[PDB]
């Protein structure tokens, strides 16, 4: 019973080798050092929109609660990021689960503190859609992965639902009408779709900080985005190239050549502009005001619908 | 008039209600979310049982549907924990069946849980009562605080009855107390009556856990060693052991070194044996069980026979929670 024969010494060792616990329990301090350092924390794009929207609607404790929704939204965003990191593929995805749950529980806590069940419903739906989108991203009929309509549903759940429902939440907290609320929702929904679509293009285009030659992150990892989906309508031969990207990694470069002879990038950007225009229409349709701060915010919101398209970063 | 049988059919109604409530396309998300809600794999539905009985106990089917909601939300919250719990605590078994983290993977388990939480908030919103939203949000915060304590605390912290008492409340009794309070609040009972419903849930929950911790050691039969000892094998340190450490300090290094040397399981049982640990744990549980019964006793007098029958069964659980042979 070999293990039984040397238990004495095993425990001396097992004990000693708890030098990694104890000593080195701090020097989590790396964790704190790493968090500050990151490359962000965030650009605060969702927060910017939400604070602007709060101002952009005619109506302190209210401004405190409105910011409450920007706070909740960030909490919900990071929790979804973390849970999406939970790997099936040492594994660190116990950290992601615990941290995600702390943020979600804090979100619930803060939703409860708003004392508005209608906004609770909106962020509840937001959470459900994020979860739905991620399931869609992971599981999928091979056929499904190649449908532009499916991609756009998935894109809506993953990227636009959180922001649309938050924009609507800000409307509802501010006591706006059902018809104004549906405007703020539509601003977020449409701006969000545009933002993601521009993100998809930037992966292939690159950036000024980029080489400047796209990182190609999506296509390396078999994530199929709008430009490539559009390019497959033109070149059916491309379906085969994209499939064989893992098997043979030079199929990335070949995919790139197809895209460059196609209207894929153009068609994704034209779709983004269509969405961004619709967002600016939503602000345009907002009830007339005389307030200068309010009108300044609405101009900003509309400005954001232009800057989202022309992003080089 | 038996409390489980007295509520059994509404539990099946709730059971089926949960199934549509948890339904979702995408289908893969549906498989995951529904997994612990089908006939046979719902668990013993003790939280629901207490809630339906409590619902009747407080009284005067327009409002009952709302009260049922609380049991459904509570069950959804509950199952959400388990799913997340199984990814942590790295299980392969739950409810006599493959756990979701083995069957469907870690990712689906965690998404299913988030899904169930959001449906729970959804249903909480639909009830349009802000105090009820806050009561169940507290419960969710408490679950996370409690799960975190069971993991995170340093060694010196974990080995006191104070710590155990807090962790148990957050991890186990908070869901029962707050949902008990919510049921009461939904009926627009005075603030004081809501507290009575809260003290009941709180004390019954704490008493249930104490007895469960003892049964790990004793088992079906009364004496020591018949039980599975699953907690102490894995290095979970429940009340019997903690009380024993009050008598025998040297037991701390023994229990702390259990994982490394599984022969330290036997040494700990010898220490438990000489101690009054099992006994004091029981004595604590009997004290909680008392306060629970006492709370129901302070409820306002009623004429209704169906109410009395239901009040008597909540008390019956007060005795049964101590008595449970298993
Ligand atoms: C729903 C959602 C996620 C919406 C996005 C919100 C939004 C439009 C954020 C701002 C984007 C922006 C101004 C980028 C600047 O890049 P740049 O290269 O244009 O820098 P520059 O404008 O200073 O030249
Ligand atoms: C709302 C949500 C998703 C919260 C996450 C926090 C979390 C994982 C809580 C777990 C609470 C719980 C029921 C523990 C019991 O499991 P046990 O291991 O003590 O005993 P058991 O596995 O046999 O139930
Ligand atoms: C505090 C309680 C009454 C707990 C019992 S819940 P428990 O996890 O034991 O039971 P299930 O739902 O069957 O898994
Ligand atoms: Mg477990
Ligand atoms: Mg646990």
């Amino acid at each position: 019973d070999p293990f039984s024969l040397v238990a004495d010494e095993l425990s001396l060792l097992s004990n000693k080798l708890r030098e990694m616990v104890l000593a080195e329990v701090p020097k989590l301090a790396s964790a704190a050092e790493y968090f500050f350092k990151r490359g962000v924390q965030g650009k605060q794009f969702r927060s910017t929109i939400l604070l602007l929207m709060a101002t952009a609607l005619d109506v302190s404790e209210l401004r405190v609660r409105q910011r409450g929704i920007a706070e909740i939204t960030e909490m919900i965003h990071v929790a979804s990021l973390l849970h999406d990191d939970v790997l099936d593929d040492v594994m660190g995805n116990k950290m992601s689960v615990l941290a995600g749950d702390f943020l979600l529980s804090r979100a619930c806590g803060a939703l409860a503190a708003l004392k508005n069940t209608e906004v609770v419903a909106l962020l509840a739906t937001a959470v459900e859609h994020l979860v739905t989108g991620e399931t869609m991203e992971i599981t999928s009929s091979t056929a499904a992965r190649y449908s532009m309509d499916y991609y756009m549903q998935k894109t809506y759940y993953k990227t636009a639902s959180l922001i649309s429902n938050s924009c609507k939440a800000v409307a509802v907290l501010t006591g706006q009408t059902a018809e104004v609320a549906v405007l703020a929702f539509e601003y977020g929904r449409n701006l969000g779709l545009a933002f993601q679509l521009i993100d998809d293009i930037l992966d292939f285009t690159g950036t000024s900080a980029s080489l400047g030659k796209g990182s190609l992150s999506d296509i390396r990892h078999g994530v199929i985005t709008a430009p490539i989906l559009f390019a497959m309508e033109e070149f059916p031969q491309l379906r085969e190239v994209v499939d064989q990207v893992a098997a043979d990694p030079r199929n990335v470069d070949i995919a790139l050549e197809y895209l460059g002879k196609s209207k894929g990038i153009q068609r994704a950007r034209e779709l983004a502009m269509e969405h961004a225009n619709l967002a600016a229409a939503a602000i345009g349709s907002l009830p007339e005001t005389d307030n200068e701060d309010v009108k300044r915010s609405r101009r900003a919101l509309i400005d954001l619908t232009h800057r989202v398209i022309t992003r080089n970063k």
